[PDB]
C-alpha cells in the first residue's frame, strides 16, 4: 500500500504545516502537524477542557463506531518549545492520504497548554519519530508509520515541504518526479528516538564550504534551523546590522536586508537554503526588526534541522531495519 497527502502552511511564514487525517467511522477529518521529532498522535477532542479549545476541530470518539477506549492508558508530553498536552487513549481507524491503519492509538487531549489553544489551525500532532519516544503509559504505543510499515510497498515516508506553498507527505514510495538529481543517503542513529544524522558541513552565501561534522535531528515539527553558536554567528555576520537579542530571544536583522543563502552538507552532496527561507518577518507588527530563521541550538542540547532546512530538500525517512535519511535538491 501507499498514501499521499498534501501538507499546507498554517500561515504566511510557514510556521508549521498541517495535513488532513481521517479518524474514525464515519471519518472525522482533523488537520494534524506531522512531527518527525515526536512519536505521539494526539488530538483535540470532546474530552478537551472546554476553555482550552478555541476554534480547533475536535475528535469525538463516541461518534466513531470503530473507537475503543484503551483502558487504563494515559499520555503526557512536553515539547522542546515548552508546550505540552495530556489525556487518555482510544484505538481507532486512521487514514492519511488513502493509507489506512486500523487499531491506531489516538491520544485524546484532556489538557493542552496555551500555545496549542491559541493556534486555531492545528487540531493535534501526528508523530513520526521512533516509537520508543511514545509517551503512552503503561503500554507504549506505535506511531502511524510504525503500524503501517509492514503493509507499505517500501518501508519509507517522504517529506516535501513547500516554501510559502503546499507540499506533500508520501508513505510507501519515493516519487522520482519530485526532486532533481540524485538522493544522497546518510546514516541515522536511533539511540535518542529521533531521525538523528550528521551533516558534513556548511557554507554561508557564496562562501567556501566548511567541512565539519554537525550532529542533529530531521524535525518537521520544528519551524527553524538550530545549529551550533559558531555556525550561526558566521551566518549572521554576513548580514549588516544583524545581532543576537536576548530580549527578543535570538538573532534579529534589519528587515531591509537581503539575506544570504545557507548550504548544509549531506555526505558529499549539498542542500542550499535560499536566503528568503531564513526570513521570519517583523518581530512584532510594523517593526523593522525581522526574526531570523537560523538560530543557536546552545542550551537546547541538540541541533535541529527544522522546516527551514527540510523545505529546501526532498527528504526520505527510510524505516528499513537499519534506518537512513535521504536528501535531494528539488
Amino acid at each position: 500500500s501507499t498514501g499521499s497527502a498534501t501538507t499546507t502552511p498554517i500561515d504566511s511564514l510557514d510556521d508549521a504545516y498541517i495535513t488532513p487525517v481521517q479518524i474514525g467511522t464515519p471519518a472525522q477529518t482533523l488537520n494534524l502537524d506531522f512531527d518527525t521529532g515526536s512519536s505521539d498522535l494526539w488530538v483535540f477532542s470532546s474530552e478537551t477542557t472546554a476553555s482550552e479549545v478555541d476554534g480547533q476541530t475536535i475528535y469525538t470518539p463516541s461518534k466513531s463506531t470503530t473507537a475503543k477506549l484503551l483502558s487504563g492508558a494515559t499520555w503526557s508530553i512536553s515539547y522542546g518549545d515548552g508546550s505540552s498536552s495530556s489525556g487518555d487513549v482510544y484505538t481507532d481507524t486512521v487514514s492519511v492520504g488513502g493509507l489506512t491503519v486500523t487499531g491506531q492509538a489516538v491520544e485524546s487531549a484532556k489538557k493542552v497548554s496555551s500555545s496549542f489553544t491559541e493556534d486555531s489551525t492545528i487540531d493535534g500532532l501526528l508523530g513520526l519519530a521512533f516509537s520508543t519516544l511514545n509517551t503512552v503509559s503503561p503500554t507504549q504505543q506505535k506511531t502511524f508509520f510504525d503500524n503501517a510499515k509492514a503493509s507499505l510497498d517500501s518501508p519509507v515516508f517522504t517529506a516535501d515541504l513547500g516554501y510559502h506553498a503546499p507540499g506533500t507527505y508520501n508513505f510507501g514510495f519515493i516519487d522520482t518526479t519530485a526532486y532533481t538529481g540524485s538522493i544522497t543517503y546518510t546514516a541515522v542513529s536511533t539511540k535518542q528516538g529521533f531521525w538523528e544524522w550528521t551533516s558534513t558541513g556548511y557554507a554561508v552565501g557564496s562562501g567556501t564550504f566548511k567541512s565539519t561534522s554537525i550532529d542533529g535531528i530531521a524535525d518537521t515539527g520544528t519551524t527553524l534551523l538550530y545549529l551550533p553558536a559558531t555556525v550561526v554567528s558566521a551566518y549572521w555576520a554576513q548580514v549588516s546590522g544583524a545581532k543576537s537579542s536576548s530580549s527578543v530571544g535570538g538573532y534579529v536583522f534589519p528587515c531591509s536586508a537581503t539575506l544570504p543563502s545557507f548550504t548544509f552538507g549531506v555526505g558529499s552532496a549539498r542542500i542550499v537554503i535560499p536566503g528568503d527561507y531564513i526570513d521570519f518577518g517583523p518581530i512584532s507588527t510594523g517593526s523593522s526588526s525581522c526574526f531570523g530563521g537560523i538560530q543557536s541550538s546552545a542550551g537546547i542540547g541538540i541541533n535541529i534541522f527544522g522546516d527551514v532546512a527540510l523545505k529546501a530538500a526532498f527528504v526520505v525517512f527510510n524505516g528499513a531495519t537499519t534506518p537512513t535519511l535521504g536528501f535531494a535538491s528539488k
